[PDB]
């Protein structure tokens, strides 16, 4: 609108050629899971269209003077719960039972989102107070409940995917609890810092949750076979 | 907080520890297996957060003078298509080759939340009069369309099955009519009712609407097993 | 009030009888089997009750003196991923473990309503264009990695459906870029064309679509095979 803010442009840039690694890439997976970066390659690519707007200032509302981040929460709206639900595939090759587990995971998943979703377009800093905590209590009761089944349950089932699994949902709580903590002070919550480090802060954390993400499945598995025929 | 309610902040309370009191059954399911239970977890925690918003009064919007409640058909944008498929589950245990049914149900099932979608998005009393019409209108099709191969399909796969889906499609009706019914006249009731009394009678239905399925999901099977191996 | 568009009027009217009219011919259908039907049945009935709305002048918002479709693209938000994935259905006739093919096309297809979306959305004339580009610009990439497995892939998959997946495309491919074409000028994007005439184009050619794909499907496959008794 008023240029001189080429923050959210660059972002588009860097996520576009971060799907195109995969592209020639593709050397990778010879004989083992195709779909791993496939799906791994549409969050990127959505969540880049989403900041190049951003930078258009294509999304934002003025409602009673307070701008509502609605293109924010959107693109929460559709990486987060494709995110964590790459991480099931991860761990699961072959599914055939009920769903129990990748099911509790996408119901507690709903209410997360919806959380963040009200969160940013709240218009009163003094109700945004209480939806932020309740946020954080659905994924405190999850938290511990998955802590437990994190090698009881499946200290039947497989040791060894325990183990895998153990180390993935440690970086998986250190970066979703990463927000929130953002959240409780500064700018969109409670501090003086203004506006303009306010969305600088939220850009770069996504990209520092995505790349990390993604290195994290690589080394999830760690193997290079050879075998189609 | 100057709005004197307190009413939608009790509903949220005796709706956390609805899903709880199961959390303390977990010694041992009655009716249901766990998978069940976990559909059925997820509805309340939702609808709850929901309700916990009407009495800060977060989801209304002043728009020409005319307040919308967006946030009311969002609760029932996620818990009525659960609703309709919970019972769907309960009914086929396993599938493979036959979506044929559960295709046609929630085809239909989308077009009659899209009537409450914008029933209550009206800017004007007399376009609601219109959108109204259409939303019972499919429901007239569907309802007479389901009433017969309630048996008559039935009639070769599952003799035992089609008598408990007859017991099933019973209650179903006499809800999914109830709210039309009092979608007929005055401020969203029966008429001659104020605005406050207005909100609480659409309070009480849903919890009388979701309290009911459970105990009717129950009472379905009754079978009351021991074997886990 | 001020009645002056009733074509969405008689839109819709056609719309209901033509779902009418294979619900007495369900007696015996035009090769494809009752499935095949019953995603086709959901396209227009839905489709129906968009268009009935744009008479009533329910769906348009009046912002900064602009006028919004928003129902306009809400229909291209459920219709077109529909659109597309029966077909999906018309060439996979039994699935197991694939989700490679299917979840390709599928995000692909996230990414382009997204667009859509926002291109009625704008608020300026200068940043539609940008948006606009964005759409066409994922639809090449995509086209041009699908023109050539249209037969490389298939080459040892299947040669028989790799003929009938090429001409489904055909027409696929014309329509698709169909309404990209209008968008370029005329009205909605820069033009001195009036605004009645906006919706009367982009209205008969939805229907063009629609009914040109409904042959279609029913000349891909082009066989009976009864089987039942
Ligand atoms: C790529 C972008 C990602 C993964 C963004 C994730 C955001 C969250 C996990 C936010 C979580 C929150 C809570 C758990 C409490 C409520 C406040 C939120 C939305 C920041
Ligand atoms: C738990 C909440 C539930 C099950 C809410 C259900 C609401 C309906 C079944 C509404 C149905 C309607 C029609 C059938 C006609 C159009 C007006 C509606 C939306 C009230
Ligand atoms: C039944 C209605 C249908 C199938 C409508 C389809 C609309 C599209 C395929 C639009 C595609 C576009 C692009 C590929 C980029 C330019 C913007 C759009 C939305 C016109």
């Amino acid at each position: 609108m008023n240029l001189e803010s080429l923050l959210h442009w660059i972002y588009v840039a860097g996520m576009t050629i971060g799907a195109l690694h995969f592209w020639s890439l593709s050397r990778n997976p010879r004989g083992v899971p195709q779909y791993e970066y496939l799906v791994a390659m549409f969050i990127p690519i959505w969540s880049g269209l989403a900041y190049m707007a951003m930078a258009i200032d294509q999304g934002k509302v003025e409602a009673a003077g307070q701008i509502a981040h609605y293109a924010r929460y959107i693109d929460w709206m559709v990486t987060t719960p494709l995110l964590l639900l790459s991480l099931s595939w991860t761990a699961m090759q072959f599914i055939k039972k009920d769903w129990t587990l990748i099911g509790f995971l996408m119901s507690t998943q709903i209410v997360v989102i919806t959380s963040g979703l009200i969160a940013d377009l709240s218009e009163r800093d003094w109700v945004r107070y209480l939806w932020y905590i309740c946020g954080v209590c659905a994924f405190l009761i999850i938290l511990w409940g998955i802590w437990n089944p994190l090698r009881a349950k499946t200290r039947t089932q497989s040791s060894e995917l325990a183990n895998l699994y153990d180390k993935l949902v440690t970086y998986f709580t250190v970066l979703w609890i990463g927000y929130p903590i953002v959240w409780i002070i500064g700018p969109s919550g409670f501090g003086w810092i203004n506006q303009t480090i306010d969305t600088f802060l939220f850009c770069l954390l996504p990209f520092f949750s995505k790349v990390g993400f993604s290195f994290l499945d690589l080394h999830g598995l760690r193997n290079l076979n050879d075998s189609r025929q």
